[PDB]
C-alpha cells in the first residue's frame, strides 16, 4: 500500500504533485486485475492540470509514501520489483505505447529486492530522461508486491501479485531527439497469468531465480537508481 507524493528533478523537489501532475488514485490500494483498464494508470486516470518540465539527461525521481510523506513508505512484506515506463501523452496510455526505461528486481550482492531498497531510499527512485522527441509524456512507475503472488488473481481474487501504479505527467523540453521512442507494450495487456514474474513464490523459490515481467528495458534508456536524492524533512 503506497502512493507517489511527487517528483524531484536533478535533486530539486517539484512540490506536492498529488492530483496536480500525478494522476493520483483516491487511496493506496493495489491493482490486481491484469486485464483491467486500471493497469494503465490506476483507478482515476484523467488529465491533471500540470506537467513537470524536464530536459533529456535530467534525473527524474519519484517519491513514494504510505500514509504520510517520508514515513515507512511501503510495508516490508511487499517484496518485489520496480519498473518505470514511458508513453506519449497523446496515447492516454492506450494501445501499444509503453516503453520500459527501468527495471530493478533483486540485488544478489546486497540480498535485497527493489522494494526493500525503496524503503531505505525514503521512497525515492529515479530515471534519467531519455533523448526522445520534445513533447508531453506519461511516466508510469510500477511496484509489484509479491507477498501473495504464489496465487493468481484470476483464479483466486483474494490473492495475487499487487501493482502499485502511478502516472506522472512530464513535459520534455530540451532534447535533440536522437533516440526517438520505439514501439510500446499495452497496459493492460503486457502482463498475463503466464508472464514470467507474475506468479512466483518468494518464500520457497530463491530470489536469485526471479525473472521480472518483460518487456526488456529499451536500449535508449539512460538508467536509473533506487536511492535518496533529496531530504524531504528539510522542507
Ligand atoms: O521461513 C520459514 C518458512 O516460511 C514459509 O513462508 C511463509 C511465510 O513465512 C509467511 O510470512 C507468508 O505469509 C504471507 C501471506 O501469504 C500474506 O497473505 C500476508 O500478507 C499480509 C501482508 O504481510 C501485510 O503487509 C498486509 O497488510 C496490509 C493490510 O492487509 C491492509 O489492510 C492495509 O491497508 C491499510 C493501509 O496500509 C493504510 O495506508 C490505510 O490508511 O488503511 C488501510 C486499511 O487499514 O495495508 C497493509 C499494508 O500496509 O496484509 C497482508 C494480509 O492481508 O503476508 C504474509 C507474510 O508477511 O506465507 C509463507 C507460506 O506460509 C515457507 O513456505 C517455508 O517453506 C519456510 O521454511
Ligand atoms: C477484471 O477486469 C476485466 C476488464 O475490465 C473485467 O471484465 C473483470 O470483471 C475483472 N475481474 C474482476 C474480478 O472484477
Ligand atoms: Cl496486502
Ligand atoms: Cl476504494
Ligand atoms: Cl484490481
Ligand atoms: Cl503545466
Ligand atoms: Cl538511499
Ligand atoms: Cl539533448
Ligand atoms: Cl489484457
Ligand atoms: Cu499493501
Amino acid at each position: 500500500h503506497t502512493l507517489v507524493w511527487g517528483v524531484w528533478v536533478n535533486g530539486v523537489d517539484q512540490g506536492d504533485g498529488r492530483n496536480i501532475y500525478i494522476r493520483s488514485p483516491p487511496n493506496n490500494n493495489p491493482v490486481k486485475n491484469l486485464t483491467s483498464p486500471d493497469m494503465t494508470c490506476n483507478v482515476d486516470n484523467r488529465v491533471v492540470p500540470k506537467s513537470v518540465p524536464v530536459n533529456a539527461g535530467d534525473t527524474l525521481t519519484f517519491e513514494w509514501y504510505h500514509n504520510t510523506r517520508d514515513d515507512d513508505i511501503i510495508a516490508s512484506s511487499h517484496h518485489g520489483p520496480i519498473a518505470v515506463y514511458i508513453a506519449p501523452a497523446a496515447s492516454n496510455g492506450q494501445g501499444n505505447v509503453w516503453v520500459k526505461l527501468f527495471e530493478d528486481a533483486y540485488n544478489v550482492t546486497n540480498s535485497t529486492w527493489a522494494v526493500d531498497r525503496l524503503i531505505t531510499a525514503h521512497g525515492q527512485h529515479s530515471v534519467v530522461v531519455p533523448h526522445v522527441a520534445p513533447g508531453d509524456y506519461l511516466f508510469r512507475a510500477e511496484i509489484i508486491a509479491l507477498h501473495e503472488a504464489d496465487s493468481l488473481y484470476s483464479q483466486n481474487p483474494i490473492r495475487g501479485a499487487q501493482f502499485y501504479i502511478s502516472c506522472a505527467q512530464i513535459t520534455i523540453n530540451s532534447s535533440d531527439d536522437s533516440t526517438p521512442l520505439p514501439a510500446g507494450v499495452p497496459f493492460p495487456g503486457a502482463y498475463t497469468d503466464s508472464t514470467p514474474g507474475i506468479q512466483f513464490n518468494i518464500y520457497t523459490t530463491p530470489a536469485t531465480s526471479y525473472v521480472a515481467p518483460p518487456p526488456s528495458v529499451w536500449s535508449g534508456a539512460l538508467g536509473g537508481s533506487i536511492a535518496q536524492v533529496g531530504d524531504a524533512s528539510l522542507e
